[PDB]
């Protein structure tokens, strides 16, 4: 390809060059046009360090790059996009964190590389709708649980044998098999399943506080900082929520579709005759991501401000409530839409 040859010739660019807030919590990896994005992958990691650490040879990591970003297809919201905004969320924690007086070097390479991996050919569809509709993810994986999941693990493992890109070949044979170990529980740790079942250990870790010799609180830590990667888009402003609404709704409204067609019922909030969306949201907001969120800044009190831009856009959705009933005319002055 033709990306591929400008990733192997051009050079490494420095972060710096990319934007001068790149590495701030206000920045939007959204705004970065998708052709430069396997570039910024190639600058997060120098700028880590994990190049020179872990000795990694350029052109297997370029190569490794591009068939990741090209494992994922083209839902409206579980595409590369994704992946790379969850990825430069996790660089963030380790640029403005200092997660290094947590976590071993191996283990924050991992989060970062499972990042990348953790959504590898979503279809737009979820673990339940695979048994509902029983598909070969469900055959194959259905009967442990996580489906997706499972299969979005065995994708990444499927890119690191192929010739040319396995970043890894040169660890000892006890880091390379660490490394297969962190990232299976890091992307098995991305299912809502898994958060549930860890929630009071969560909890406990943070009332008990965060122990450095304790293998636990680094494998707790771990899934933590996963599920705050994957839900970082609502820690923007309103107008990326606004936006990430947009996107979901859209993916979870095909599936609603295709659930019907099958005849059967979908869930409320995937159909769309019947889901309200700020209700939705708010309920997610309230139950799902503050927790997550008021959980990161129990242990990193520098991750306060995370916290409060996630309440900050759950009222947003309450203030901006009303605007779902049509009151007054439809703006084309008829009642056609009622007919
Ligand atoms: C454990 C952490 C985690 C990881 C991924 C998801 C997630 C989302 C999602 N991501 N973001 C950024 C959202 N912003 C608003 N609403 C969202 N939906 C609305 C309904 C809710 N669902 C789970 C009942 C999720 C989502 C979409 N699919 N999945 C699986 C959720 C939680
Ligand atoms: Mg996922
Ligand atoms: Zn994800």
């Amino acid at each position: 390809d033709d990306e591929y040859t400008k990733l192997l010739h051009d050079g490494i660019q420095p972060v710096a060059a990319i934007d001068s807030n790149f590495a701030s919590f206000t920045y939007t990896p959204r705004s970065l046009p998708e052709d430069d994005t396997s570039m910024a992958i190639l600058s997060m990691l120098q700028d880590m360090n994990f190049i020179n650490n872990y000795k990694i040879d350029c052109p297997t990591l370029a190569r490794f790059c591009l068939m990741v970003k090209k494992g994922y297809r083209d839902p409206p919201y579980h595409n590369w996009m994704h992946a790379f905004s969850v990825s430069h969320f996790c660089y963030l924690l380790y640029k403005n964190l200092e997660l290094t007086n947590y976590l071993e070097d191996i283990e924050i390479f991992a989060l970062f590389i499972s990042c990348m991996c953790h959504d590898l050919d979503h279809r737009g569809t979820n673990n339940s709708f695979q048994v509902a509709s029983k598909s070969v993810l469900a055959a194959l994986y259905s009967s442990e649980g996580s489906v997706m999941e499972r299969h979005h693990f065995a994708q990444a493992i499927a890119i690191l044998n192929t010739h040319g890109c396995n970043i890894f070949d040169h660890f000892s044979r006890k880091d390379y098999q660490r490394m297969l170990d962190l990232m299976r529980d890091i992307i098995l740790a991305t299912d809502l399943a898994h958060h549930l079942r860890i929630f009071k250990d969560l909890q406990k870790m943070a009332e008990v506080g965060y122990d450095r010799n304790n293998k636990q609180h680094h494998r707790l830590l771990l899934c933590l900082l996963m599920t705050s990667c994957d839900l970082s888009d609502q820690t923007k402003g309103w107008k990326t929520t606004r936006k990430i609404a947009e996107l979901i709704y859209k993916e979870f409204f095909s599936q609603g579709d295709l659930e019907k067609a099958m005849g059967n019922r979908p869930m409320e909030m995937m159909d769309r005759e019947k889901a309200y969306i700020p209700e939705l949201q708010i309920s997610f907001m309230e139950h799902i991501a503050m927790p997550i969120y008021k959980l990161l800044q129990d242990l990193f009190p520098k991750a306060a401000e995370l916290y409060e831009r996630v309440a900050s856009n759950r009222e947003h959705w309450t203030k901006v409530s009303h605007k779902f009933t049509i009151r007054g005319l439809p703006s084309n002055n008829s009642l056609d839409f009622l007919d």
